[PDB]
C-alpha cells in the first residue's frame, strides 16, 4: 500500500466567501491531480473538516502549505493514520457543505450537501462521531456517484450515519459517566488525576466535556436528593471539575472573530464551570467571548453598555437549581428593565429553557439551551 491519510479541523477565517471556497477548491484539485492526493473538504459553520490521502511525502508537502494558509486557523490534527486503499478515490478535492450553509451561500452540485437538520440539536452525539459520520458519508456519496453520477443522493442521509455512530458509542460513554460519577460523589480532589484521565480519554472537545457534565449533573442531583452526598460534597466535585477542565481545554480568544458575546452569571449563582464551558464552546467555534460574574444588574449593565456587546448569554448553574429560575427571570426582566438596548439580544439555559418558547417570550429572554452542548447552535441562530 504506502498510502497515508491525514485529517483535521480548523476555523475557517470569519470573513470567508464562495470565492474563497471555489479558489480553494481550484488551487487544490489542480495540485491533487498531479501529486496524486485526494480527499474531500467539508465547510460547516465556519468550521473545516479536510480528508488528505496519498503517499506520505504528497501529504506532508501540501499539510506544509494548508497550515500556513490565511483563510483559516486553529488548524487541528484528528488522524496521522496508514490506509489500506483511499478513502476518496477520484475525488481530487471535492467540496462539500451543510445544507444551512448551502441556504446561506445561494447554492446545485457539484457541492456535496450534508444535511444536518435531524441529528444537529441531538446531545447524545458526540465531536468525534460527527467527525466520523461526515467522513463515512462523504466517501460513500464519492462511491455512489462513481458509480451512478446522475443518481441524486438525499441530504439528509447523514443523520443515519450520525445516530450509528453515536450509537456505537454509547455503552462505552455510559461506563465513563458512571466511573466519573461515582469519583465524584466519593473523593474527587484525592483523585483528581483519575478525573481527568477519564475526561480527557471520553471528551476531546469542549462540548463533549459539557455532555459529560450534564450526565454527571443530573446523577448527582439524584444522589443529592435521596440524600446519598452532601452539599460540600458537590462543592467538592465542582472545583474537582473546574481544575479538570482548565487543564484539558482552554483556547485562547480568537483574533480573528465572528462576532463577540458576554458570557454571565445570575448574581449570587456561581455557574463558574458553566460560563467557563460555555466560553470554551463559543471560543471553539470562532466566537470572542468574555466571562463576567457580576454581583449586581447595574454592574452587567455598565458593563453591557460600554462593550456594547449585543450578545449576552447567562450561564445556567446546574447543581444550584434550588431556586435558579426565579431569579434568572428576575434578573434579565430587571436588566431589561435598566437597559435601553434594542439590539440586545439574551439566551438562558437550565430550566427555564425547558419552557415552552411562548413562555420565552414572556420571559424577556430572546431563546434558550435546554443542554449546555446546545449553545453554539442556539447562539449561530440569533445571530
Ligand atoms: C481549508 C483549506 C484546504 C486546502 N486544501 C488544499 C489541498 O487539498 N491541496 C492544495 O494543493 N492546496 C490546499 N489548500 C491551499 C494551500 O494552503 C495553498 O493555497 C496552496 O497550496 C499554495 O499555493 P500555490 O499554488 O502557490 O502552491 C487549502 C487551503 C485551505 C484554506
Ligand atoms: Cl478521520
Ligand atoms: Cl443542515
Ligand atoms: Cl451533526
Ligand atoms: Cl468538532
Ligand atoms: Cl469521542
Ligand atoms: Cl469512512
Ligand atoms: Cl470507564
Ligand atoms: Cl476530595
Ligand atoms: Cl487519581
Ligand atoms: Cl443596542
Amino acid at each position: 500500500s504506502d498510502l497515508v491519510s491525514c485529517s483535521y479541523r480548523s476555523l475557517a477565517a470569519p470573513d470567508l466567501t464562495l470565492r474563497d471556497l471555489l479558489d480553494i477548491v481550484e488551487t487544490s484539485q489542480a495540485h491533487n491531480a498531479r501529486a496524486q492526493l485526494t480527499g474531500a473538504l467539508f465547510y460547516s459553520q465556519g468550521v473545516f473538516f479536510q480528508w488528505l490521502e496519498g503517499r506520505p511525502a504528497a501529504v506532508a508537502e501540501v499539510m506544509t502549505h494548508i497550515q500556513r494558509d490565511r483563510r483559516h486557523s486553529n488548524v487541528e490534527i484528528l488522524a496521522e493514520e496508514p490506509i489500506a486503499k483511499r478513502r476518496f478515490a477520484g475525488w481530487h478535492m471535492q467540496l462539500s457543505c451543510s445544507e444551512a450553509d448551502m441556504r446561506s451561500l445561494g447554492l446545485s452540485r457539484q457541492i456535496v450537501t450534508v444535511g444536518r437538520s435531524l441529528v444537529a440539536d441531538n446531545t447524545n452525539i458526540f465531536s468525534f462521531d460527527r467527525i466520523a459520520a461526515v467522513r463515512r458519508f462523504l466517501s460513500d456519496v464519492c462511491a455512489a456517484r462513481t458509480l451512478a453520477p446522475d443518481t441524486p443522493v438525499e441530504a439528509d442521509t447523514f443523520a443515519l450515519y450520525a445516530l450509528t455512530e453515536a450509537q456505537a458509542g454509547r455503552s462505552g460513554r455510559a461506563k465513563a459517566v458512571a466511573r466519573l460519577s461515582d469519583l465524584l460523589s466519593t473523593d474527587p480532589l484525592g483523585r483528581l488525576t483519575e478525573v481527568e484521565e477519564l475526561l480527557r480519554a471520553h471528551a476531546p472537545t469542549a462540548a463533549d466535556f459539557a455532555r459529560l457534565f450534564e450526565a454527571c449533573a443530573e446523577r448527582l442531583t439524584r444522589a443529592l436528593a435521596e440524600d446519598r452526598i452532601s452539599r460540600m460534597q458537590v462543592t467538592l466535585a465542582y472545583s474537582a471539575l473546574q481544575m479538570a477542565l482548565r487543564r484539558i481545554h482552554h483556547l485562547p480568544d480568537p483574533q480573528k472573530s465572528v462576532g463577540a458575546v458576554l458570557v454571565a452569571g445570575v448574581p449570587g449563582h456561581k455557574p463558574i464551570l458553566e460560563a467557563a464551558l460555555a466560553a470554551e464552546m463559543l471560543r471553539a467555534v470562532g466566537w470572542s467571548t468574555s466571562v463576567v460574574h457580576p454581583e449586581s444588574v447595574a454592574a452587567l449593565a455598565a458593563r453591557l453598555k460600554t462593550s456594547r456587546t449585543s450578545t449576552l448569554v447567562v450561564a445556567p448553574s446546574l447543581l444550584e437549581g434550588t431556586e435558579q429560575e426565579a431569579d434568572t427571570l428576575r434578573f434579565v426582566s430587571a436588566l431589561r428593565a435598566r437597559t435601553d438596548l434594542p439590539g440586545l439580544s439574551i439566551l438562558v439555559g437550565g430550566r427555564l429553557a425547558q419552557l415552552p418558547p411562548s413562555k420565552l417570550k414572556d420571559s424577556g429572554a430572546d431563546a434558550g439551551f435546554a443542554h449546555l452542548a446546545l449553545l453554539p447552535a442556539a447562539l449561530a441562530r440569533v445571530a
